């Protein structure tokens, strides 16, 4: 694979790993994930450049008009007088070459289509439809322009020339709305699109990459593909918190996948990994991608989630916090209170053994092995206790590795002040009560 995303100049702080049996995941905290250039229409998508007015027939004695710039057009329909000549001007489709004609004497220049009830304007190449009025001399039903934006959605046209995109700013009925359509030829339908001017999705590789068995027996390295988005502009289909910065930890918390990046929790879509944008942004579901950033004044930088108890904790230098919800994990029901300010250290990733997580945090110049677990007192409440308090100047103030055995009973703590020596933490626990404390380490050569 390209080891352009895995090449950096101090490994152990720079990249983490996380592997769960179904999907891996390498982080780069170093790297920005950023956005793609390419937009949605290419960034030429201009909504004055071309319009439609749509007919859907007249009746007797109706003088109606439309202007573009100025230049007014004016179309007469009979009086029901005649009796074989006038039901025949009546016809919808009529009316619409008439009127087609009539505009192409007035704009040489321009090209007009008439499709089943509409016709459909062009600006040759680089002019505006500012200032178009339609005087169609009744309700309003035999002829109106909409150019690209619509009260609702049942005011679109009912047809369209291939695709076009509308948007619907909404009626002030239930929410903001502000979605856009775009009309389908084959299927006579109007489909939810995304907007003209923005960007489309990810990098999709400044994002974290992958390495998977490949079934061959050996491991191939490479990026994931993350859906683009498909609902709306900005403000109603926003960019992630993460995109101009770096992400580091990536975790699960619900059926959704979880990152962190500089005090800001983003979640994808539940059971839709790799989607972390709204599939629809005219209806918002419980069940969309939501950004929590913290509940603290004071500044602080996650950099560990751990699942201790049946709360998930995201970790930081001197605060620990939490992360909850009420009943369904929404936007608005994330927590993310605090919940102790204790001094941890980022090099080495807090491990469990068993009701316990152990995490290193150094003095001066040496470092002291705490202990997190959730005391007796009611409610949540938490604490950490140094198992190092005897032996304060005892491991080179350098940790990147904590481990232990369960069955054993033991952790095992890595340093770099000392590489040769591997500490050794012996402890045991009966009746919730601790009955002893072995620290010792051991040589190799």
């Amino acid at each position: 694979g390209d080891r352009s995303y895995v090449t950096v100049n101090n490994p152990k702080d720079n990249l983490r790993m996380v592997t769960v049996a179904d999907y891996t995941f390498i982080v780069n905290r170093t790297r920005q994930v950023r956005e793609n250039q390419n937009r949605t229409n290419g960034g030429t998508f201009r909504d004055n450049v071309d319009a439609i007015i749509n007919v859907r027939g007249g009746q007797y004695g109706r003088k109606l008009e439309v202007n573009i710039n100025g230049v007014w057009v004016s179309h007469q329909l009979p009086p029901g007088d005649n009796a074989k000549e006038d039901p025949p001007k009546v016809d919808a489709q009529a009316i619409a070459e008439a009127i087609a004609t009539l505009l192409r004497t007035a704009h040489p220049t321009w090209t007009f289509n008439v499709g089943t009830g509409f016709i459909h304007c062009i600006a040759p190449a680089d002019t505006t439809i500012d200032i178009l009025e339609t005087k169609d001399g009744y309700a309003d039903q035999l002829i109106n322009p909409v150019t690209h934006y619509v009260q609702s959605f049942s005011k679109l046209p009912l047809n369209a020339p291939d695709g076009y995109m509308v948007k619907i700013v909404g009626d002030t009925s239930k929410t903001a709305d502000q979605y856009y359509v775009k009309y389908d030829k084959s299927q006579k339908v109007w489909k939810e699109t995304v907007g003209w001017n923005i960007s489309v999705g990810l990098e999709y590789h400044t994002m974290p990459w992958t390495l998977v068995r490949a079934a061959d027996g050996n491991f191939d390295l490479g990026y994931h593909e993350w859906k683009d988005r498909r609902a709306g502009d900005d403000d109603t289909n926003p960019q992630p918190s993460f995109v101009n910065s770096t992400i580091t930890d990536v975790f699960f918390f619900r059926n959704r996948l979880g990152f962190i990046s500089g005090e800001n929790i983003v979640m994808s879509r539940t059971s839709k990994y790799f989607e972390f944008y709204p599939p629809s942004v005219a209806n918002y579901t419980d069940d969309d991608p939501l950004d929590v950033a913290v509940s603290h004044n004071r500044v602080s930088v996650l950099k560990y989630a751990v699942s201790f108890a049946e709360e998930l904790l995201l970790w930081s230098d001197e605060a620990q916090f939490v992360l909850s919800a009420n009943g369904v994990l929404s936007a608005k029901t994330a927590q993310l209170d605090l919940t102790t300010q204790f001094d941890v250290s980022d090099r080495a990733r807090p491990y469990g053994i068993g009701r316990n997580i152990y995490y290193a945090s150094p003095r001066s110049s040496f470092t002291s092995i705490m202990r997190y677990y959730a005391v007796q007192d009611v409610s949540s409440v938490k604490n950490a206790e140094d198992m190092t308090a005897h032996v304060p100047n005892y491991i080179p103030n350098g940790v990147y590795s904590i481990n232990g055995s369960g069955t054993e009973n033991f952790a095992c703590v890595l340093t770099k002040g000392a590489p040769s020596k591997v500490f050794i933490y012996k402890f045991l626990y009966m009746d919730e009560n601790i009955r002893q404390q072995s620290w010792s380490h051991w040589d190799f050569g």
